[PDB]
C-alpha cells in the first residue's frame, strides 16, 4: 500500500496535467462501470501514450484486439484523420454494445466499427476483404491468442507499421519459462516472436500506476 | 529485496530478448565504470524506446542535454542517416572525452558532437548559427533546468518533432507542490509547460526495472 499509494498519487498528477479525461472518457468508463464491464481499461496516461504514439506515426488505419467499452479505443481514433478507419475486435456482443455507444458519443462512430467475436475468426474474415494495410495494430485481448495476433499484424500491416501489446509482465509471472498460466505462455511466445522475427524490432518497459505493477511492448514492421 | 530482484530479472528477459547490447553498448558502459563516470545512464531497453521513437519520427538530426559516457547517444545515433546530426551537450569536459570515445567506437563520429559546458550556455551558441531544426530532442541532464530545456526545445524545432524528458518521477518527489528539491521543482515546471503550450502535447509513465522506481515523459510539438 506505501508503493500503490505512491504510484496512485503520481498517476493522479501526470493524469490531470497531461492526460485529463473529458466527458466522452469519462463517460465510457461509467457506462462500461454500469454494464458490469471488469475496470480493465488502459490507464488514462497509457491512453495519451497510444495516441501519441498513432499520431507520431500518422496511423491513418488502427486495428485493436479487445475492445471492452471502446476506452483505448476513443484514445487511439482521436489520432485519426476524418478519412481515417479504425477496426476493433471483441469477442462479448454485450461488450461490443457498450462500446459502440461510447464510441457514437466521442463522434468516431462514422470512422471506427466494432467487429463481433473471437479475433482469430475475425482477422481471416478481414484479410479476405483484402484492406489496405493498417499502420498500428494494439494487442490487448486474451493473451494466450498474443503470438497468433502478432502473426496476423504482420499479414495485415506495411514496412513502419507498430505493434503495441498491453500487459506483457503478468504481475511478474513473465519471467517464469514453465508457467501453468496459457495468459504467461502467449505473453512471453510474442515476444519471443518479436525478437526471433527480422521483420520485427522492439522493446519491452515495466510500468507501475493505477493499474498496478505491470508493461507494455512496443515493435515496428521493419522493410 | 524480492521487488528489485523481480524487476531485474523482467528486465533481463525483455533485454536480452528485444534490446540486446552489442559490444559498442557494453565497451561504452565498461569504459564508463573505468573512468569512474556514475553508472545512470538509461537501462538498455529504455535506450532501444528511445532508438524506436526515432526511428518511427524517421529523425535525422537528434539534439540530446546531458551526454555522461554517451549510451544513450550511440541508441539514438545508430537511428540516423549518413547526413544526419546528432548534437549532445555535456558539462564535464571528462565525461564528454568518454563519450567521444564511445561514440567513435559505435562508427557515430561522422554525425555526432559533444559540446562541453553548462547547456544553458552552449544552446544560446548553437542558436546563433541557425541551425536546421531538430525531430527528437532528449532532455537528460540538470533537471532543475528542465523547463528551460523545454523552452530551447521549442526554439529548435518544428511541428511533429518530438521531446523526451527522462528522470520524472523523482522517487515520488514530483507530486510535492512544496518541494525544497530543485530537481523536483524543474521537473513539476516542465510537466507544467508541456501541459499549457498550445504546441506541445504529451504524457509521462512510471517504470520500474534494472534502475528501480521512475519514469519519463513525451511531448510531441503541434503546429
Ligand atoms: N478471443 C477474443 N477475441 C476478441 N476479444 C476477446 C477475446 N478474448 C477476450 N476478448 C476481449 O478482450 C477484452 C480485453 S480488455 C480490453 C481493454 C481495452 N483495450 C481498453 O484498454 O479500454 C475484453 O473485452 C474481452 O471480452
Ligand atoms: N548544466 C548542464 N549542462 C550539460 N550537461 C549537464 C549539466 N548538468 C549536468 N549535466 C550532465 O548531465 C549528465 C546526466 S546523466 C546522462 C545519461 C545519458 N543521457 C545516458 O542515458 O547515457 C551528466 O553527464 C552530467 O555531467
Ligand atoms: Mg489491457
Ligand atoms: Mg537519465
Amino acid at each position: 500500500s506505501e508503493s500503490q499509494q505512491l504510484w496512485d498519487d503520481v498517476d493522479d498528477y501526470f493524469t490531470t496535467l497531461l492526460a485529463p479525461e473529458d466527458e466522452a472518457l469519462t463517460a465510457a468508463l461509467r457506462d462500461s462501470d454500469a454494464a458490469g464491464l471488469p475496470h480493465i481499461n488502459v490507464a488514462p496516461n497509457q491512453g495519451k501514450l497510444l495516441q501519441l504514439l498513432a499520431e507520431i506515426q500518422g496511423a491513418r488505419r488502427i486495428l485493436e484486439i479487445g475492445t471492452l467499452g471502446g476506452y483505448s479505443t476513443i484514445w487511439l481514433g482521436r489520432a485519426l484523420p476524418r478519412d481515417g478507419r479504425l477496426i476493433s475486435f471483441e469477442y462479448d456482443a454485450k461488450h461490443a454494445e457498450v462500446a459502440r455507444r461510447n464510441l457514437a458519443r466521442a463522434g468516431l462512430d462514422g470512422i471506427s466499427e466494432v467487429r463481433v467475436g473471437p479475433a482469430l475468426e475475425s482477422l481471416p474474415k478481414l484479410a479476405d476483404e483484402r484492406p489496405e494495410p493498417f499502420d498500428l495494430v494494439f494487442i490487448d485481448a486474451d493473451k494466450v491468442n498474443n503470438p497468433h495476433y502478432v502473426e496476423w499484424a504482420l499479414k495485415l500491416t506495411r514496412p513502419g507499421s507498430l505493434i503495441v501489446v498491453d500487459n506483457v509482465v503478468r504481475g511478474g509471472g513473465v519471467t517464469d519459462a514453465g508457467s501453468t498460466d496459457p495468459s504467461v505462455r502467449g505473453t512471453r511466445s510474442a515476444l519471443e516472436l518479436i525478437a526471433e522475427h527480422p521483420k520485427l524490432s522492439g522493446t519491452a518497459v515495466q510500468t507501475v500506476g493505477s493499474k498496478g505493477y505491470d508493461g507494455f511492448a512496443l515493435a515496428r514492421v521493419l522493410p
